[PDB]
């Protein structure tokens, strides 16, 4: 499980020319990279006794130790990466596809900081 | 949302020629389709008189009150529903997709017997 990877599967959706069908495997995309993201600060936070026991936990975690810089937009695309499977509503589809060129610069953010 | 309409997503995305793009957009279409799919188990079962809070419960009860016929696929796709967060592997983005266009077959099964 590669994290620079996942990245760049998502930044490789992200610059194709958008329809229906690279908008959907983008938000495909967006999810597993979330996942393999927070279980990377996971690991880095339990290294140093701190705990993780989910998501929003570990963006939290992060925060305090120094590592990700003080973002409320993390705790923004959490909540859209729980509405990936609601998504066979059009529109929310598309309102989620508008924020992952973000959400794809604060997961090129980590990458750096994680050195 | 329509049950109906989530299918001929799915539908669409498969008859398309196959690439990446493609194979995670049919995953993603998968992942709603079938939470569509058990939300209208459970709606259909509670029109029946009967309790569904899962998403196998609601298989269950599928198969009990003789909507859907004996299949133990449907587990199957359960179990595949919930490795989409797991698809950073591309091994597993393969092994799903191989299965979608048999769970296209049951999805159309469903809303055709939903009559």
């Amino acid at each position: 499980a590669s994290l620079a990877r996942a990245v760049e599967r998502l930044k490789a959706a992200l610059e194709r020319p958008k329809d229906e069908f690279i908008r959907d495997s983008a938000i495909q995309r967006f999810e597993f990279t979330f996942e393999l993201a927070w279980k990377t600060l996971k690991t880095f936070l339990e290294l140093q006794g701190l705990e993780a026991r989910s998501p929003r936990a570990a963006i939290r975690g992060a925060f305090q130790v120094g590592l990700l810089p003080e973002d409320p937009f993390w705790l923004e695309m959490l909540e859209l990466r729980n509405l990936t499977n609601h998504t066979y509503d059009e529109a929310l589809a598309e309102r989620i596809y508008a924020e992952l060129p973000k959400a794809l610069e604060r997961f090129q953010e980590l990458l750096r900081r994680l050195e």
